Parts: structure tokens; C-alpha cells; sequence
């Protein structure tokens, strides 16, 4: 079966229930391509809201969640209360999150782990900092930040899993990755799969790209052979979205 082209918005630490309103009401009164499988990020205090306006065929997704289902750790939510509230994507392992708050390989496994127990699907980034693309090293850093999950996860855990691959360097600086650099990194991390996972999970598994997408540059992305959608931060809260998730036309 072909890969369904995926488009995830992360509209990060921005919005209030007028603004997000707005987002939504142009969300709703697009024409999307119906081929595309969309979610949208909200703020956690603005899940509720977004679940009841937005449109029924776009799923809902947390920015993050902890490794447990429940106890004394204040300021954390579960999988579970994200499951029990309808929302059925949460995405973890951000670079923001790794590195702003120390999010180790071991840490965002755990937190996939878990995630796939409560019964949610998963976006689940990697991505190499400048100096390891200067370096040369992307590949051994993205195979470095896979087998942590892997680690963790079993075979068919992957079925319910969206790899995001943004380079740090990418992300939110208009600085976006060039198809062929996007293409080498997808292709390794899907032979990566294949030799690591099994070739079922390699050619299932959608590997989105994330980090400076916009209107402009999406088009020529969506057509290389490993990428099989996008993770839009910065663009997600423009109308170009829409021009986003239509990257195939």
C-alpha cells in the first residue's frame, strides 16, 4: 500500500481562544486534499476547544505528555488523560523539548513507550544539530536517536508511529533543508528501518520532514520518494497551512 501523505501543525507555546478560533474557522472552510491525513498541535489548556470546533476529519494531537499513567508529578499529563479526552496523537521528543528541558533518547523513548500503551499514535522527532551536520554525522545521529525507540518499542508498536526528521538548524530559522538533503536523510532513515526493524515497518513507516516548510518550498519536497509529508511549526499558524497539506496539489 502506498504511504498516506501526512501533514502534522505544531502551533507550539502560541494562541488564545479568540485566535485559535480563527485557525480553526479557516481549517474548517478549506478545501483539503482528501488524500491527506492531518493533525493539529494546540496548547494543552486549548485541546478541549480544538476538539469541539475543528472539523471531525482532522485528528487532535498534544504537544507532549510524561512516561506514566498517573501520580505525584506536578505539572505533567498522562497518555491516558489524552485518550480519555479524544484526543489520539501526541507529539514527543521535539528538539525544543530535548534540548530546553534535557529530553535524553532514553527519556522520549520511554515517553513513545508509554504512549503506544494508552492507546495513542505518535509523532516522534529526531533530528541532527548543526554542528553534526557539519560534522558529516546526520546519519549516525537519527540511527542513534531510532534505536533508543526501538529499543523500547516492538515491531508492531511502529504501526501507530510518524517519524518527524527536522534538522535542528531548520527549525523555525527560514533556513529549509534542500530536497536532495531531505531525500538523503529520509532514505536512511527508512534503510535504517529496514535493517534494523524489519522491511515491512521500513515501507509503512511515513517519515515527514519538518523545519522552514512553507507555501513555496513544499512542493518540490512532497516529491521526493522518502518523504511522505510534513511537520509545520512557524507556517501552521498561516493560511499557507492549507498550501501545506496541498503539497501534492
Amino acid at each position: 500500500m502506498a504511504r498516506k501523505f501526512f501533514v502534522g501543525g505544531n502551533w507550539k507555546m502560541n494562541g488564545t481562544q479568540e485566535s485559535i478560533k480563527s485557525l480553526v474557522e479557516t481549517l474548517n472552510a478549506n478545501n483539503l486534499d482528501n488524500k491527506v491525513e492531518v493533525v493539529i498541535a494546540p496548547p494543552a489548556v486549548y485541546l478541549p476547544q480544538v476538539r469541539q470546533q475543528l472539523r471531525k476529519d482532522i485528528q487532535v494531537a498534544a504537544q507532549n505528555c510524561y512516561t506514566k499513567g498517573s501520580g505525584a508529578f506536578t505539572g505533567e499529563i498522562s497518555p491516558e488523560m489524552l485518550k480519555d479526552l479524544g484526543i489520539p496523537w501526541v507529539i514527543l521528543g521535539h528538539s525544543e523539548r530535548r534540548n530546553i528541558f534535557g529530553e535524553s533518547d532514553e527519556l522520549v523513548a520511554e515517553k513513545v513507550k508509554h504512549a503506544l500503551e494508552a492507546g495513542l499514535k505518535v509523532i516522534f522527532c529526531i533530528g541532527e544539530t548543526l554542528e553534526e551536520r557539519e560534522a558529516g554525522k546526520t546519519t549516525e545521529v537519527v540511527a542513534r536517536q531510532l534505536k533508543a525507540i526501538a529499543k523500547k518499542i516492538s515491531e508492531s508498536d511502529w504501526s501507530k508511529v510518524v517519524i518527524a526528521y527536522e534538522p535542528v538548524w531548520a527549525i523555525g530559522t527560514g533556513k529549509v533543508a534542500t530536497p536532495e538533503q531531505a531525500q538523503e536523510v529520509h532514505a536512511a532513515i527508512r534503510k535504517w528501518l529496514a535493517s534494523n526493524v524489519s522491511a515491512e515497518v521500513a515501507e509503512s513507516t511515513r517519515i515527514i520532514y519538518g523545519g522552514s516548510v512553507n507555501g513555496s518550498n513544499c512542493a518540490e519536497l512532497a516529491k521526493q520518494p522518502d518523504i511522505d509529508g510534513f511537520l509545520v511549526g512557524g507556517a501552521s499558524l498561516k493560511p499557507e497551512f492549507v498550501d501545506i497539506i496541498n503539497a501534492k496539489k
